[PDB]
Protein backbone atom coordinates (compact mmCIF):
# COMPACT_ATOMS: atom_id res chain seq x y z
CA UNK A 1 0.00 0.00 0.00
CA UNK A 2 1.77 3.50 -0.51
CA UNK A 3 1.27 6.48 1.37
CA UNK A 4 -1.86 8.86 1.14
CA UNK A 5 -1.67 12.39 1.56
CA UNK A 6 -4.89 14.32 2.39
CA UNK A 7 -5.96 17.99 1.33
CA UNK A 8 -8.58 20.32 0.72
CA UNK A 9 -9.41 21.85 -2.74
CA UNK A 10 -12.76 23.46 -3.77
CA UNK A 11 -14.33 22.77 -0.99
CA UNK A 12 -13.45 18.68 -1.76
CA UNK A 13 -11.61 16.27 0.29
CA UNK A 14 -8.89 14.95 -1.92
CA UNK A 15 -7.05 11.58 -0.55
CA UNK A 16 -4.34 9.87 -3.23
CA UNK A 17 -1.19 8.16 -3.16
CA UNK A 18 2.13 10.03 -3.08
CA UNK A 19 2.97 9.87 -6.75
CA UNK A 20 -0.01 12.05 -8.04
CA UNK A 21 1.56 15.86 -7.61
CA UNK A 22 0.34 19.76 -8.45
CA UNK A 23 -3.46 18.58 -8.18
CA UNK A 24 -5.51 21.56 -9.38
CA UNK A 25 -9.49 21.19 -10.25
CA UNK A 26 -10.92 21.29 -13.62
CA UNK A 27 -14.45 20.53 -12.97
CA UNK A 28 -20.56 12.04 -11.87
CA UNK A 29 -17.65 12.96 -10.05
CA UNK A 30 -15.01 16.05 -9.40
CA UNK A 31 -11.82 16.06 -11.57
CA UNK A 32 -8.04 17.56 -10.95
CA UNK A 33 -5.43 17.50 -13.40
CA UNK A 34 -2.15 16.43 -11.73
CA UNK A 35 1.40 14.85 -12.69
CA UNK A 36 2.16 11.31 -12.11
CA UNK A 37 5.85 11.43 -10.91
CA UNK A 38 6.17 7.54 -11.33
CA UNK A 39 5.48 7.69 -15.06
CA UNK A 40 5.70 10.98 -16.16
CA UNK A 41 2.55 11.79 -17.45
CA UNK A 42 -0.04 14.29 -17.01
CA UNK A 43 -3.10 12.82 -15.69
CA UNK A 44 -6.92 13.26 -14.84
CA UNK A 45 -8.00 11.72 -11.27
CA UNK A 46 -11.84 11.61 -10.72
CA UNK A 47 -13.05 11.23 -7.30
CA UNK A 48 -16.83 9.50 -7.80
CA UNK A 49 -19.61 11.29 -6.57
CA UNK A 50 -21.64 9.15 -3.60
CA UNK A 51 -20.77 6.03 -5.89
CA UNK A 52 -22.89 3.91 -3.80
CA UNK A 53 -25.71 5.63 -2.99
CA UNK A 54 -28.64 3.62 -4.21
CA UNK A 55 -28.40 0.41 -6.47
CA UNK A 56 -28.83 1.90 -9.56
CA UNK A 57 -25.22 3.81 -8.59
CA UNK A 58 -23.90 1.10 -7.34
CA UNK A 59 -24.19 -0.58 -10.30
CA UNK A 60 -23.34 2.33 -12.57
CA UNK A 61 -20.01 2.47 -10.35
CA UNK A 62 -19.00 -1.21 -10.97
CA UNK A 63 -20.09 -0.80 -14.84
CA UNK A 64 -17.80 1.83 -15.74
CA UNK A 65 -15.07 0.11 -13.70
CA UNK A 66 -15.84 -2.76 -15.31
CA UNK A 67 -15.19 -1.00 -18.87
CA UNK A 68 -12.24 1.03 -18.28
CA UNK A 69 -10.19 -1.97 -16.65
CA UNK A 70 -11.49 -3.82 -20.43
CA UNK A 71 -10.16 -1.21 -22.67
CA UNK A 72 -6.82 -1.22 -23.92
CA UNK A 73 -6.18 0.08 -27.83
CA UNK A 74 -3.95 2.51 -28.81
CA UNK A 75 -7.25 4.67 -30.14
CA UNK A 76 -9.29 3.85 -26.87
CA UNK A 77 -9.16 5.79 -23.16
CA UNK A 78 -7.51 3.56 -20.91
CA UNK A 79 -7.09 3.11 -17.04
CA UNK A 80 -3.99 4.25 -15.69
CA UNK A 81 -4.72 3.86 -12.27
CA UNK A 82 -7.73 3.08 -9.93
CA UNK A 83 -7.07 3.02 -5.96
CA UNK A 84 -9.01 3.87 -2.37
CA UNK A 85 -7.75 4.88 0.72
CA UNK A 86 -9.79 2.38 2.76
CA UNK A 87 -7.86 -0.11 4.22
CA UNK A 88 -10.74 -2.88 4.34
CA UNK A 89 -14.06 -3.15 2.66
CA UNK A 90 -15.88 -2.20 6.17
CA UNK A 91 -14.77 1.55 5.59
CA UNK A 92 -14.51 1.36 1.58
CA UNK A 93 -16.95 4.77 0.66
CA UNK A 94 -14.56 6.35 -2.46
CA UNK A 95 -13.24 5.22 -5.85
CA UNK A 96 -10.50 7.25 -7.66
CA UNK A 97 -10.30 7.00 -11.00
CA UNK A 98 -6.68 7.69 -12.87
CA UNK A 99 -6.49 8.10 -16.88
CA UNK A 100 -4.30 9.92 -19.36
CA UNK A 101 -5.26 13.95 -19.31
CA UNK A 102 -6.81 15.26 -22.50
CA UNK A 103 -6.08 18.05 -24.12
CA UNK A 104 -7.87 19.21 -27.66
CA UNK A 105 -11.41 17.41 -28.90
CA UNK A 106 -12.15 17.80 -31.91
CA UNK A 107 -14.54 20.31 -31.84
CA UNK A 108 -11.42 22.44 -31.40
CA UNK A 109 -10.25 21.06 -35.00
CA UNK A 110 -13.48 21.54 -36.62
CA UNK A 111 -13.81 24.74 -36.22
CA UNK A 112 -11.00 25.84 -35.67
CA UNK A 113 -8.60 24.48 -38.42
CA UNK A 114 -8.29 24.21 -42.21
CA UNK A 115 -8.41 20.09 -43.12
CA UNK A 116 -7.29 18.67 -46.20
CA UNK A 117 -9.09 15.13 -47.43
CA UNK A 118 -5.95 13.83 -46.16
CA UNK A 119 -6.36 14.78 -42.72
CA UNK A 120 -10.17 13.50 -42.94
CA UNK A 121 -8.88 10.45 -43.86
CA UNK A 122 -6.66 9.76 -41.13
CA UNK A 123 -9.20 10.74 -38.37
CA UNK A 124 -12.01 8.75 -39.35
CA UNK A 125 -9.31 6.06 -40.01
CA UNK A 126 -8.88 5.78 -36.30
CA UNK A 127 -12.18 6.05 -35.12
CA UNK A 128 -13.27 3.43 -37.20
CA UNK A 129 -9.89 1.00 -36.10
CA UNK A 130 -10.97 1.87 -32.15
CA UNK A 131 -14.25 0.78 -32.97
CA UNK A 132 -13.77 -2.48 -34.55
CA UNK A 133 -11.82 -3.07 -31.07
CA UNK A 134 -15.03 -1.89 -29.24
CA UNK A 135 -17.09 -3.68 -31.23
CA UNK A 136 -15.44 -6.72 -31.01
CA UNK A 137 -16.32 -7.19 -27.48
CA UNK A 138 -20.31 -6.65 -28.08
CA UNK A 139 -19.84 -3.17 -26.38
CA UNK A 140 -21.72 -0.16 -28.02
CA UNK A 141 -20.41 3.41 -27.07
CA UNK A 142 -23.85 5.01 -27.51
CA UNK A 143 -22.79 8.51 -27.34
CA UNK A 144 -19.51 9.38 -30.17
CA UNK A 145 -19.71 13.13 -30.98
CA UNK A 146 -16.74 15.59 -31.04
CA UNK A 147 -16.32 16.62 -27.55
CA UNK A 148 -15.47 12.48 -27.04
CA UNK A 149 -12.61 12.70 -29.37
CA UNK A 150 -9.35 13.43 -27.98
CA UNK A 151 -7.08 14.90 -30.76
CA UNK A 152 -3.34 15.81 -30.48
CA UNK A 153 -1.04 18.15 -32.04
CA UNK A 154 0.28 15.13 -34.67
CA UNK A 155 -3.65 13.91 -35.70
CA UNK A 156 -3.80 11.32 -33.26
CA UNK A 157 -6.75 10.27 -31.57
CA UNK A 158 -8.42 8.49 -28.97
CA UNK A 159 -12.14 7.83 -27.85
CA UNK A 160 -13.41 8.39 -24.69
CA UNK A 161 -16.61 9.12 -22.25
CA UNK A 162 -18.24 6.05 -22.87
CA UNK A 163 -21.93 5.70 -22.96
CA UNK A 164 -23.19 4.34 -19.67
CA UNK A 165 -28.81 10.27 -20.44
CA UNK A 166 -31.75 12.08 -19.06
CA UNK A 167 -35.06 13.01 -21.17
CA UNK A 168 -33.84 17.13 -20.43
CA UNK A 169 -30.15 16.50 -21.61
CA UNK A 170 -31.67 15.88 -25.03
CA UNK A 171 -34.01 18.56 -25.50
CA UNK A 172 -33.62 21.26 -27.79
CA UNK A 173 -30.90 22.73 -30.30
CA UNK A 174 -28.23 20.27 -28.18
CA UNK A 175 -25.21 18.78 -29.50
CA UNK A 176 -25.92 15.88 -27.28
CA UNK A 177 -29.10 14.99 -30.02
CA UNK A 178 -27.49 15.62 -32.80
CA UNK A 179 -25.16 12.77 -33.99
CA UNK A 180 -27.49 9.73 -32.43
CA UNK A 181 -29.02 7.35 -34.67
CA UNK A 182 -32.46 7.40 -35.30
CA UNK A 183 -33.48 4.25 -34.34
CA UNK A 184 -32.14 5.42 -30.54
CA UNK A 185 -33.10 9.05 -30.53
CA UNK A 186 -36.99 8.00 -31.23
CA UNK A 187 -36.79 4.66 -29.76
CA UNK A 188 -37.59 2.50 -33.01
CA UNK A 189 -36.11 -0.72 -31.82
CA UNK A 190 -34.06 -2.87 -30.22
CA UNK A 191 -30.98 -1.26 -31.42
CA UNK A 192 -27.11 -2.51 -32.46
CA UNK A 193 -23.79 -2.07 -32.86
CA UNK A 194 -24.04 0.11 -36.09
CA UNK A 195 -25.93 2.97 -34.09
CA UNK A 196 -22.14 4.03 -33.29
CA UNK A 197 -21.64 3.86 -37.18
CA UNK A 198 -24.58 6.35 -37.74
CA UNK A 199 -22.58 9.03 -35.66
CA UNK A 200 -19.22 8.22 -37.73
CA UNK A 201 -20.92 9.66 -40.49
CA UNK A 202 -22.35 12.81 -38.95
CA UNK A 203 -18.86 13.53 -37.78
CA UNK A 204 -16.86 12.88 -41.32
CA UNK A 205 -19.64 14.71 -42.94
CA UNK A 206 -18.89 17.84 -39.97
CA UNK A 207 -15.54 17.43 -41.03
CA UNK A 208 -15.66 17.52 -44.80
CA UNK A 209 -18.27 20.86 -44.83
CA UNK A 210 -17.34 22.58 -41.55
CA UNK A 211 -21.01 22.42 -40.79
CA UNK A 212 -23.82 20.09 -38.52
CA UNK A 213 -24.98 17.57 -40.54
CA UNK A 214 -28.08 17.39 -38.62
CA UNK A 215 -29.44 20.37 -36.37
CA UNK A 216 -32.08 19.70 -35.60
CA UNK A 217 -34.20 22.28 -33.28
CA UNK A 218 -36.06 19.28 -31.51
CA UNK A 219 -36.56 15.73 -32.27
CA UNK A 220 -39.14 15.55 -34.68
CA UNK A 221 -36.94 18.57 -36.41
CA UNK A 222 -34.26 16.29 -37.01
CA UNK A 223 -36.16 13.51 -38.18
CA UNK A 224 -37.24 15.64 -40.68
CA UNK A 225 -33.73 17.11 -41.76
CA UNK A 226 -32.56 13.33 -41.60
CA UNK A 227 -35.46 11.73 -43.88
CA UNK A 228 -34.90 14.60 -46.31
CA UNK A 229 -31.41 13.41 -46.79
CA UNK A 230 -31.67 9.64 -46.83
CA UNK A 231 -35.12 9.68 -48.45
CA UNK A 232 -38.24 8.30 -46.23
CA UNK A 233 -38.48 4.77 -45.68
CA UNK A 234 -40.37 2.30 -47.17
CA UNK A 235 -42.55 -1.04 -45.69
CA UNK A 236 -39.63 -2.78 -44.87
CA UNK A 237 -38.06 -0.88 -42.24
CA UNK A 238 -41.30 0.26 -40.96
CA UNK A 239 -42.26 -3.21 -39.92
CA UNK A 240 -39.41 -3.45 -37.33
CA UNK A 241 -40.52 -0.25 -35.44
CA UNK A 242 -41.96 -0.86 -32.56
CA UNK A 243 -44.55 1.98 -31.86
CA UNK A 244 -47.88 1.97 -33.77
CA UNK A 245 -48.22 6.12 -33.04
CA UNK A 246 -44.41 6.64 -33.98
CA UNK A 247 -45.48 4.28 -37.59
CA UNK A 248 -48.42 5.96 -38.10
CA UNK A 249 -46.70 9.42 -37.90
CA UNK A 250 -44.26 8.58 -40.40
CA UNK A 251 -46.64 7.96 -42.45
CA UNK A 252 -48.06 11.18 -41.79
CA UNK A 253 -44.92 12.70 -43.67
CA UNK A 254 -44.90 13.06 -47.53
CA UNK A 255 -42.77 10.60 -49.17
CA UNK A 256 -39.51 11.80 -50.42
CA UNK A 257 -36.49 10.34 -52.22
CA UNK A 258 -32.76 9.96 -50.95
CA UNK A 259 -30.51 12.74 -52.25
CA UNK A 260 -27.78 12.95 -54.32
CA UNK A 261 -24.76 12.72 -52.06
CA UNK A 262 -22.26 14.28 -54.75
CA UNK A 263 -24.60 17.65 -54.83
CA UNK A 264 -24.79 17.53 -51.03
CA UNK A 265 -21.03 17.28 -50.18
CA UNK A 266 -19.94 19.40 -53.25
CA UNK A 267 -15.94 18.97 -54.28
CA UNK A 268 -15.46 15.70 -52.01
CA UNK A 269 -13.72 13.34 -52.59
CA UNK A 270 -15.48 10.50 -54.49
CA UNK A 271 -14.40 7.87 -52.62
CA UNK A 272 -15.45 9.83 -49.10
CA UNK A 273 -18.89 10.70 -50.67
CA UNK A 274 -19.81 6.84 -51.50
CA UNK A 275 -18.45 5.80 -47.99
CA UNK A 276 -21.52 8.30 -46.89
CA UNK A 277 -24.02 6.74 -48.52
CA UNK A 278 -22.78 3.24 -46.98
CA UNK A 279 -23.17 4.73 -43.50
CA UNK A 280 -25.83 7.08 -43.38
CA UNK A 281 -28.28 4.62 -44.40
CA UNK A 282 -32.05 4.63 -42.06
CA UNK A 283 -32.02 0.93 -41.91
CA UNK A 284 -29.58 -0.36 -38.97
CA UNK A 285 -29.22 -4.00 -40.62
CA UNK A 286 -28.25 -2.39 -44.09
CA UNK A 287 -25.92 -0.01 -42.94
CA UNK A 288 -21.62 -0.76 -43.32
CA UNK A 289 -19.74 -2.38 -40.19
CA UNK A 290 -16.36 -0.83 -38.70
CA UNK A 291 -14.50 -3.91 -40.20
CA UNK A 292 -16.22 -3.26 -43.33
CA UNK A 293 -15.57 0.26 -43.68
CA UNK A 294 -11.90 -0.06 -42.93
CA UNK A 295 -11.22 -2.18 -46.21
CA UNK A 296 -13.20 0.50 -48.19
CA UNK A 297 -10.78 2.41 -51.19
CA UNK A 298 -10.80 5.61 -49.07
CA UNK A 299 -8.51 4.79 -46.28
CA UNK A 300 -6.25 2.38 -48.84
CA UNK A 301 -3.17 5.05 -47.75
CA UNK A 302 -3.31 3.43 -43.75
CA UNK A 303 -5.59 0.17 -43.63
CA UNK A 304 -3.19 -2.89 -42.50
CA UNK A 305 -5.34 -5.34 -42.00
CA UNK A 306 -2.26 -7.13 -39.54
CA UNK A 307 -2.32 -4.20 -37.65
CA UNK A 308 -6.24 -3.63 -36.40
CA UNK A 309 -6.70 -5.54 -33.50
CA UNK A 310 -9.56 -6.65 -31.55
CA UNK A 311 -10.49 -7.18 -28.03
CA UNK A 312 -10.24 -9.92 -25.57
CA UNK A 313 -13.86 -11.40 -24.91
CA UNK A 314 -15.80 -8.93 -22.31
CA UNK A 315 -18.71 -10.40 -19.79
CA UNK A 316 -21.41 -8.48 -19.66
CA UNK A 317 -23.85 -11.15 -17.74
CA UNK A 318 -23.31 -9.02 -14.59
CA UNK A 319 -25.85 -6.61 -16.42
CA UNK A 320 -28.94 -8.63 -15.68
CA UNK A 321 -28.67 -9.32 -12.56
CA UNK A 322 -29.91 -8.14 -9.44
CA UNK A 323 -28.02 -7.27 -6.59
CA UNK A 324 -27.94 -5.21 -3.23
CA UNK A 325 -26.21 -2.27 -2.49
CA UNK A 326 -23.77 -3.95 -0.45
CA UNK A 327 -23.24 -6.61 -3.24
CA UNK A 328 -22.55 -4.16 -6.15
CA UNK A 329 -19.94 -2.63 -3.45
CA UNK A 330 -18.24 -5.87 -2.82
CA UNK A 331 -17.86 -6.36 -6.65
CA UNK A 332 -16.58 -2.82 -6.91
CA UNK A 333 -13.81 -3.59 -4.37
CA UNK A 334 -12.70 -6.68 -5.67
CA UNK A 335 -11.58 -5.33 -8.54
CA UNK A 336 -10.22 -2.16 -7.06
CA UNK A 337 -7.93 -4.42 -5.23
CA UNK A 338 -7.34 -6.86 -8.20
CA UNK A 339 -6.18 -4.06 -10.57
CA UNK A 340 -2.52 -3.90 -12.70
CA UNK A 341 -1.22 -0.83 -14.35
CA UNK A 342 -0.24 -1.07 -17.78
CA UNK A 343 3.35 -2.00 -18.67
C1 LIG B 1 -41.81 9.40 -35.22
C2 LIG B 1 -41.04 8.91 -34.03
O1 LIG B 1 -40.11 8.10 -34.10
N1 LIG B 1 -41.44 9.41 -32.79
C3 LIG B 1 -40.78 9.02 -31.53
C4 LIG B 1 -40.65 10.24 -30.55
C5 LIG B 1 -40.04 9.86 -29.21
C6 LIG B 1 -38.67 10.03 -28.98
C7 LIG B 1 -38.12 9.70 -27.75
C8 LIG B 1 -38.95 9.21 -26.75
O2 LIG B 1 -38.50 8.86 -25.51
C9 LIG B 1 -40.32 9.03 -26.95
C10 LIG B 1 -40.86 9.36 -28.19
C11 LIG B 1 -41.67 7.92 -30.92
O3 LIG B 1 -42.90 8.02 -30.82
N2 LIG B 1 -41.02 6.77 -30.48
N3 LIG B 1 -41.68 5.67 -29.90
CL1 LIG C 1 2.77 6.65 -4.28
CL1 LIG D 1 -5.17 5.73 -22.84
CL1 LIG E 1 -12.73 5.19 1.32
CL1 LIG F 1 -19.94 17.58 -29.34
CL1 LIG G 1 -46.61 11.50 -50.57
CL1 LIG H 1 -14.69 -10.42 -19.03
MG1 LIG I 1 -17.87 13.95 -22.88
Amino acid sequence: RPTFYRQELNKTIWEVPERYQNLSPVGYGSVCAAFDTKTGHRVAVKKLSRPFQSIIHAKRTYRELRLLKHMKHENVIGLLDVFTPARSLEEFNDVYLVTHLMGADLNNIVKCQKLTDDHVQFLIYQILRGLKYIHSADIIHRDLKPSNLAVNEDCELKILDFGLHTDDEMTGYVATRWYRAPEIMLNWMHYNQTVDIWSVGCIMAELLTGRTLFPGTDHIDQLKLILRLVGTPGAELLKKISSESARNYIQSLAQMPKMNFANVFIGANPLAVDLLEKMLVLDSDKRITAAQALAHAYFAQYHDPDDEPVADPYDQSFESRDLLIDEWKSLTYDEVISFVPPP
